[PDB]
């Protein structure tokens, strides 16, 4: 599986939505339904898949599917 694959995975399953609704310019907030206490748990849970710390400095901009997949390939662990 590829890295967008896999964060496409646990963003579906942290937020509780289906695949198909994970596409790469879906907003956690806006097109999957999330409320703000899933997003600090989506991101903790990335922190979890990937084994990487993520700042907040960067994580408050994390709120696309894109951001994470960018966030994730870019901070390879
Ligand atoms: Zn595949
Ligand atoms: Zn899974
Ligand atoms: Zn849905
Ligand atoms: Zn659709
Ligand atoms: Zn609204
Ligand atoms: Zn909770
Ligand atoms: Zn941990
Ligand atoms: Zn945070
Ligand atoms: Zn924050
Ligand atoms: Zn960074």
């Amino acid at each position: 599986s590829t890295i967008e694959e896999r964060v496409k995975k646990i963003i579906g399953e942290q937020l509780g939505v289906k695949q198909e609704e994970v596409t790469n310019n879906a907003s956690f907030v806006e097109d999957l339904g999330a409320d703000s206490l899933d997003t600090v748990e989506l991101v903790m849970a990335l922190e979890e898949e990937f084994d990487t710390e993520i700042p907040d400095e960067e994580a408050e901009k994390i709120t696309t599917v894109q951001a994470a997949i960018d966030y994730i390939n870019g901070h390879q662990a």
